[PDB]
């Protein structure tokens, strides 16, 4: 089974998921001098005032915060998108050291971690149908750098002890993801894929230019999670990121200059 270790990590994924060597894989390095400013691009419209979080889960490769997506509560529109995309979950990728952990890079710089807010296009009716479409998903990517604490993130940090191992879940209601956004919503966008198996090429990536900062203590607590299940040999949940993939025949567009 796939993972991030030496014997089952990203370099092995292609043997069970040949789309891993596909033409629109993610993540990629954003070359800021090669990105094209596109003034046709609209501002992002993030409407999270009615988000309903439900649960937080350790799924064995990351932890997920899940939302009720049975109606248009928390939605993303605008930017390069056509239609309404509903939030279904968010998760992070992070490193064992502060100098690595993000999946996207900016002029080959790595950040300490990367936040993914996953949304699906309501025109396809449910999430499983949306991953089958080239415009099915929109993922908002936010970089984390280590600096001052992010107060909005502490509620998440404090519950991690209760979901330390794979398969553990905890009620997680009334969390407002607005607390995780940077001040500016300027972005880069490109067509890409899920960054874990099954690696489907169904994602319109929206990566925010401005990182958010979190303390060292906050990311420290991320690194205390376990990839393993309870009762199993302890394997710390670190470096759950996929390295940059070739851009191929793609253009990254910028919403700003
Ligand atoms: N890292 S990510 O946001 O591109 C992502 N990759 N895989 C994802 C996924 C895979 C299977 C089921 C649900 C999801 Cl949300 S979400
Ligand atoms: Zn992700």
């Amino acid at each position: 089974h796939w993972g991030y270790g030496k014997h089952n990590g990203p370099e092995h994924w292609h043997k069970d998921f040949p789309i891993a060597k596909g033409e629109r894989q993610s993540p990629v390095d954003i070359d800021t001098h090669t990105a094209k400013y596109d003034p046709s691009l609209k501002p992002l419209s993030v409407s999270y005032d009615q988000a309903t979080s439900l649960r937080i889960l350790n799924n064995g490769h990351s932890f997920q915060v899940e939302f009720d997506d049975s109606q248009d509560k928390a939605v993303l529109k605008g930017g390069p998108l056509d239609g309404t995309y509903r939030l279904i979950q968010f998760h992070f990728h992070w490193g064992s050291l502060d100098g690595q952990g993000s999946e996207h890079t900016v002029d080959k710089k790595k950040y300490a971690a990367e936040l993914h807010l996953v949304h699906w296009n309501t025109k396809y009716g449910d999430f499983g149908k949306a991953v089958q479409q080239p415009d099915g998903l929109a993922v908002l990517g936010i970089f984390l750098k280590v600096g001052s604490a992010k107060p909005g993130l502490q509620k998440v940090v404090d519950v991690l002890d209760s979901i330390k191992t794979k398969g553990k879940s905890a009620d997680f209601t009334n969390f407002d993801p607005r607390g995780l956004l940077p001040e500016s919503l300027d972005y880069w966008t490109y067509p890409g894929s899920l960054t874990t198996p099954p690696l489907l090429e169904c994602v319109t990536w929206i990566v925010l230019k401005e990182p958010i900062s979190v303390s060292s203590e906050q990311v420290l607590k991320f690194r205390k999670l376990n990839f393993n299940g309870e009762g199993e040999p302890e394997e710390l949940m670190v470096d759950n990121w996929r390295p940059a993939q070739p851009l191929k025949n793609r253009q990254i567009k910028a919403s700003f200059k």
